[PDB]
């Protein structure tokens, strides 16, 4: 069983996961809502500070 087993579990380890990506939900909604009626400023929403929110 010596050579069939691996030692320490570090030989079967890993530390970098394939954590696909983050894509923003505002982007996903803007894709669905936008041509000339989804002008991308009709589409957007205002903010409490007083800006246009595309980045979450």
């Amino acid at each position: 069983s010596e050579a069939t087993l691996a030692p320490s579990f570090a030989s079967l380890q890993l530390k970098k996961l394939e954590l696909e990506f983050a894509v923003d939900p505002f982007f996903k909604k803007a894709s669905a809502d936008f041509g000339a009626k989804g002008l991308l400023l009709n589409h957007l929403m205002i903010d409490s500070q007083g800006r246009i929110v595309f980045d979450s």
